[PDB]
């Protein structure tokens, strides 16, 4: 389970996913972000398996 923190101006929240590798998760998250109109900067922290977009 990897988590995505979405930090936007009109939309804020968090979500999670179960994926075999970080690369696979990123693709899932990117698709989601694109679909919900959230575009920004992505960061990944391996100790907490968290991706953040701003």
């Amino acid at each position: 389970t990897y988590k995505l923190i979405l930090n936007g101006k009109t939309l804020k929240g968090e979500t999670t996913t179960e994926a075999v590798d970080a690369a696979t998760a990123e693709k899932v998250f990117k698709q989601y972000a694109n679909d919900n109109g959230v575009d920004g900067e992505w960061t990944y922290d391996d100790a907490t398996k968290t991706f953040t977009v701003t």
